[PDB]
Formats: structure tokens, C-alpha cells, sequence
DNA sequence: AAAAAAAAAA
DNA sequence: TTTTTTTTTT
């Protein structure tokens, strides 16, 4: 039963909002809005992403195109999404 | 593919950055903010920087009514006396 | 949820299997069929097997009248002198 | 506009009838009646299914309960339903 | 009719 | 992990 941002928002481990997702890589700050459907809006361009890993690999490739590869890079209100994946596996 | 943000509204030149251009009117209270080129907002009173219209709106309204719950603050924020949500609507039509 | 078939009629014991039990009378001509426990029909003349009373009814009527167009054969088929459609109605009554 | 047995029947790709739909799985032969509304009646039990997939997963789970999973399994007068799906996409 | 939740497969 | 598409539900 693979864990998605949709499960988390539904099972209330997360709350949707503007500029609640962030990535720091080699000096560039990326900020993301979380929609109720769990899709991510990159503020800078408004381009929509389906998964943390989609958004993270797009952003990191802009800074270092050699970077081949989500839940460890993307933070939600100061904490990594993995801790929110973990939290859910413990509740369910 | 693409959703509206303050930064998308700045790139399409639908909005212009500057001092006191943003405003909220809530229960006889007026809050004014500055719009930055990077789409972030500065609340004039504290000089505090917010990352969203929501985040600034939820914060200001919490100071006048402490039982004010979180939600989308595009509906309550004006740019030069007109509703942000109209700039969103203008962009959505502009780019069908 | 549920709809009538020869097999549902067999389960509810509304029909008994056997030789010669089925019959069609079309333009002064008679055809007879055996009803199997699996609900398939055997045409006595050729020993040919059909999935439904329809399939059998259109095949037999097309030999006496090559125009006759396809459709539901329940209306035309008799089980021991009574219309198969009466066994359908008697089942629907019992169940609903 | 996703293709259903109703569309095929309505657009005359399929003809409704008794014992016109069939499945063969591990020795069990299943036979279906196609209704004008595009719903499937399973001859053996008279139980009514809304989709080829609903009928196929039900019948097969009876043979092999570890089979989790329509248009490839269910045949119409000797050919697979997917061929009638493909035919409609060309005709429309 | 739309809106949203699910089994392989790379 | 994610990316895919039919179907049930309304």
C-alpha cells in the first residue's frame, strides 16, 4: 500500500498549503505549494509535479545536470517527508 | 501542467512589485505589505517576511480574531485595491 | 444483481432436463430439442448443440424462412407444451 | 471518451445476444449474455456484471484466488473484446 | 456524465 | 517510488 502525499493528507499526517514544501541544493532554495490532491506547485515557475521525487530531480538537475536522482530532500515545515512516511507506517 | 503563484503573476507582468501595494481589511483592521521581485511579502509593521498571501493573511487575521482557522488567503488580499483572485482569474483565461 | 437463464431455471428445479422436452412450431413445421443439465440445447435432427434458446430458435426458423431476422427466441420456444417465457415470469415472481 | 460495451452496442460494433461472450481459464469455460444496456449475465448463476473486467476477475478468482486481475480475456463470437475497442477508436 | 481510487511494469 | 489506465460511484 505504497505511501503517497495523498494518503498523508487524507490520513491527516500533513496539511495542504502554500510554501510548505522546500528543497536546498548547492545554494539554490526551491519552494513548493501542497495541493489537496497531493500534487506539488513549484512557486518560481508554477509547473505542477505529481511526486516529491519528480519535483526534486527537476530542481537538482537545474543546479547539477549530472545528478541522476525525493522523500529525503523535500522538507515539510522543517522536517523531511520520510519522518512523515515513517509516522504513517507506525499509525497504519 | 501549470498553476498560478505570485511569481507566475510577476513574470507575466500582471503584477508590479513595490511598497504598500498589498493590503488586507479584516474586522475594521487594515494591514499593508510590500511585494518583492521574488514573490515574497513584507508586513510593514514588523518587517516580517512571508512566503505566501495565505501565510501573511492567516497571521494578520489571527492578531484581530484568535479563533481564525487556516485556509487560502488569496480571497482576502488586495493588490492596489483589487482582489488577488482576479489576477489569478485573469492569468487562467490568458493561458487557457 | 440476478437475471433469468435456462441454467438458473434448472437450479430452482423449474425445468427438468431430458430428450424431446423442447419444441418450436414455425410456419406449420416442428423442431424438437433435448435440454441438458448444463443448459445447452441439442437439435434432434442433426445432433447439433446451441448455447441458448435464441441461437437454436433463429437457426431453425432460418431453414423454413431465409428472411427471418435475429432476436430473442424465448417467445417462440416451448418446454413440454408451455412457453419458456412463462418459466421466466414464474422465476421473477418467486425472486425480487 | 472511454469505450464501454454500451458505446460498442450503441455504435453497432457489437450485437446483443445470448451466449455471445466467453472466457476460458485453466479448463473452466464461462459464457455470458450481452444485454442492450451493455451489462453481462453469467449463464451458470444468472448474476449480472457491469463490465467485462468485473465478470472476468470474478470467474477467474473462482479457479485461482491468487489471480488479482477484462478486454483480453472476454471473447465475442471468437475474437477478443480489445479488437472491438481498437476498431471503435479507428471508426471514431 | 465527471471525480477519484487502484495492479503490473520498467 | 513512480508512472501508468479502466471502472465504480455519483
Amino acid at each position: 500500500r505504497a505511501v503517497t502525499l495523498r494518503v498523508l493528507l487524507k490520513d491527516e499526517l500533513l496539511e495542504p498549503g502554500e510554501g510548505v514544501l522546500s528543497i536546498y541544493y548547492l545554494g539554490r532554495k526551491f519552494t513548493g505549494d501542497l495541493q489537496l490532491d497531493g500534487r506539488i506547485v513549484w512557486q518560481e515557475t508554477g509547473q505542477v509535479f505529481n511526486s516529491p521525487s519528480a519535483w526534486a530531480t527537476h530542481c537538482k538537475k537545474l543546479v547539477n545536470p549530472a545528478k541522476k536522482s525525493g522523500w529525503a530532500s523535500v522538507k515539510y515545515k522543517g522536517q523531511k517527508l520520510d519522518k512523515y512516511k515513517a509516522a504513517w507506517l507506525r499509525r497504519h
